[PDB]
């Protein structure tokens, strides 16, 4: 029963931002998800959300649009794919 390998947040963490219209969403919102499915940030969360926290301040394509529920936190393909050659 081996849990998932690591690898590239970037897609795990555009993925519940991606769950919005606008591509925007709270980083509380993608914690409950994040252990809601995945029960293995049950126990080291000190780890993962500090590489969050640093990945998104250096993350340009992050954005934080101020709401009036909050700020959520959005990915730009321009951004983003300024920086992913996939092809």
């Amino acid at each position: 029963a081996e849990v998932r390998p690591p690898f590239t947040y970037a897609s795990l963490i555009r993925q519940a931002i991606l769950e919005s219209p606008e591509k925007q969403l709270t980083l509380n919102e993608i914690y409950n998800w994040f252990t809601r499915m995945f029960p293995y940030f049950r126990r080291n969360a000190a780890t993962w959300k500090n590489a969050v926290r640093h990945n998104l301040s250096l993350h340009k394509y992050f954005v934080r649009v101020e709401n009036v529920k909050g700020a959520v936190w959005t990915v730009d393909e321009v951004e983003f794919q300024k920086r992913r050659p996939q092809k």
